[PDB]
DNA sequence: GGCTCAGGGCCACAG
DNA sequence: CTGTGGCCCTGAGCC
C-alpha cells in the first residue's frame, strides 16, 4: 500500500533504508555497484514520475540518495550480508512507523 | 540456537 | 540485445 519516494512503485519492504521496490533495489545496485554515473542536461532534479524516471538515470539516482537511500548499503563486493552498521535501523524504524500491536 | 529481516545474485520478461 | 523490475538464496541481525 506504500509506494517508492522516488519511482514511485509498490514497496516490497525495507531496502536500502526505505520502503522501496525491487525496482529501486535492483536499478541502485545496477547504477553503483557496476559503478555507473549519468548527467541530466538540464535540472538535476526532474520530475521523477512513472515515465519520467526512465529517462533521466542521475535524475533518479540522486532521487534515491535524496529520499533516504543508503549508498553504503550497496555491497558490490558479492557479499548477500548486506547488513552494515545502520542495520538496526530497520527493525527499528518499522517498529515506530507501524507499531502496531500482536 | 533458532526465526527474522534485509540485501545481492541471477532471472525472466518488457523496451 | 538491452534493460527494467523481480523472484530467490544467502547472509547479517536480532530474538
Ligand atoms: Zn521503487
Ligand atoms: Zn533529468
Amino acid at each position: 500500500d506504500e509506494l517508492c519516494p522516488v519511482c514511485g512503485d509498490k514497496v516490497s519492504g525495507y531496502h536500502y533504508g526505505l520502503l522501496t521496490c525491487e525496482s529501486c533495489k535492483g536499478f541502485f545496485k545496477r547504477t553503483v555497484q557496476n559503478n555507473k554515473h549519468y548527467t541530466c542536461t538540464e535540472s538535476q532534479s526532474c520530475k521523477i514520475d512513472k515515465t519520467q524516471r526512465k529517462r533521466c538515470p542521475f535524475c533518479r539516482f540522486q532521487k534515491c540518495l535524496t529520499v533516504g537511500m543508503r549508498l553504503e548499503a550497496v555491497r558490490a563486493d558479492r557479499m548477500r550480508g548486506g547488513r552494515n552498521k545502520f542495520g538496526p535501523m530497520y527493525k527499528r524504524d518499522r517498529a515506530l512507523k507501524q507499531q502496531k500491536k500482536a
